[PDB]
Formats: C-alpha cells, sequence, structure tokens
C-alpha cells in the first residue's frame, strides 16, 4: 500500500457534514464509506442518507447511539436511497425506505479490521474509505483546530468518524460536525506511537462495506 492515500483527492468523498445535536455519528461514518465505495466500484459520487440509517437500523438507536457495523450491514440486505431523496432533519423517525421508492445503491456486505492493529487499518484503507471509531469526549479533541493531533485523549470510545486517507505519521478523518470544525471538518489523526489503541482509541472498532 502506498505511502499516502486521500480519498478527497480521488474523488470518493462527499462534502463535511454536521451531525448536530443528534447522536447520529454511527450513521454517518457507515454513509461515508457508503459513498466511497460506490464511487470507487461505479465512477459516481453521490450522496446517501444519514437519515435513513438513522431510522430504518433497527439494531441502532436512533439519535442515542447506534453501531456502524449494523448500518453497513442494513445498507448490505437491502440498500440505501440518495441524501436527496431521504434528507437528514436531525432527529429519529418513522423507517421511511419503504415509501421512498427503490434504493439507490446496495452493497454485499461488511468486512471488519482486525481490531487493534494499526497496519490492518491502514492496508483497509488503501482499498477504501472505513468507518471506524474514536474518543471525542475530550475537550482536546473537541476544541480541534488543526494540526496533528496527539491528544491528550484516551480510549474511551464514543464517537463514530471515517478514516479517508493516511500518511507517514498520521489517519486522515472525516468527522460530522461541520465544515468549521478542525481542518474544515477533517482531523489528522497521530499514528505510530504504538499503542495499539490507537489515538484516542482510534484501532477499537473498524468496519468497512464490501461490493462486488
Ligand atoms: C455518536 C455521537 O453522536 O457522538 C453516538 O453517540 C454513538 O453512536 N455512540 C456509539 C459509540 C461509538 C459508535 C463507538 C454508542 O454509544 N454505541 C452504543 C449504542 C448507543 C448507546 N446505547 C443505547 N442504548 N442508546
Amino acid at each position: 500500500i502506498p505511502e499516502y492515500v486521500d480519498w478527497r483527492q480521488k474523488g470518493a468523498v462527499t462534502p463535511v457534514k454536521n451531525q448536530g445535536s443528534c447522536g447520529s455519528c454511527w450513521a454517518f461514518s457507515a454513509v461515508v464509506t457508503i459513498e466511497g465505495i460506490i464511487k470507487i466500484r461505479t465512477g459516481n459520487l453521490n450522496e446517501y442518507s444519514e437519515q435513513e440509517l438513522l431510522d430504518c437500523d433497527r439494531r441502532s438507536y436512533g439519535c442515542n447511539g447506534g453501531y456502524p457495523w449494523s448500518a453497513l450491514q442494513l445498507v448490505a440486505q437491502y440498500g440505501i436511497h440518495y441524501r436527496n431523496t431521504y434528507p437528514y432533519e436531525g432527529v429519529q423517525r418513522y423507517c421511511r425506505s419503504r415509501e421512498k421508492g427503490p434504493y439507490a445503491a446496495k452493497t454485499d456486505g461488511v468486512r471488519q479490521v482486525q481490531p487493534y492493529n494499526e497496519g490492518a487499518l491502514l492496508y483497509s484503507i488503501a482499498n477504501q474509505p472505513v468507518s471506524v471509531v474514536l474518543e471525542a469526549a475530550g475537550k482536546d479533541f473537541q476544541l480541534y483546530r488543526g494540526g496533528i493531533f496527539v491528544g491528550p485523549c484516551g480510549n474511551k470510545v464514543d464517537h463514530a468518524v471515517a478514516a479517508v486517507g493516511y500518511g507517514p505519521n498520521y489517519i486522515l478523518i472525516k468527522n460530522s460536525w461541520g465544515t468549521g470544525w478542525g481542518e474544515n471538518g477533517y482531523i489528522r489523526i497521530k499514528r505510530g506511537t504504538g499503542n495499539s489503541y490507537g489515538v484516542c482509541g482510534l484501532y477499537t472498532s473498524s468496519f468497512y462495506p464490501v461490493k462486488n
């Protein structure tokens, strides 16, 4: 795998979103990975519906949090609508996949990166954007403005984001806090520290969609 990956440059990453007060980070991360894998496989960059996953992923808990693996398995089992057909409202509602016509895209499954393994996660990112989790509760992360973030932070992961690239010393993360946080909505998180958990627990739980 190459020294640098940046899925924004390959045209596989949509604009940065803002989840608002809703605890829907798991849905944004999953959606980032769906938009990415659809561009990689089909050549088209589309925006997909975080709201659909928020409403319809029964394994998850709506705005009270959820599981990126459940959302990705939801898109593989049924599918997902375009963001425009099923836009984001910032509150959980009734599942409306059934009334919004056929699904816009569908994947074929969901694989997990071997946890606590930096190289395994890098291998994943070189193939597609990957859904990852991290500890975002610390004020240090909340106030991040730029640079290679090294913490301080623990490993008590609580926030789902998306890894969309990496470099020799960092992993590039698309957050869902709007374009005004961090590096235009992104954070570069230090890697290579030898902490098996990753900075802010970044290696705790990583999933990516599969598309034949
Ligand atoms: C994301 C956010 O807005 O920060 C949101 O809180 C979330 O999905 N949190 C996850 C943790 C990450 C995915 C690691 C979470 O808490 N998942 C477990 C389910 C939600 C909490 N439990 C219940 N019953 N609601």
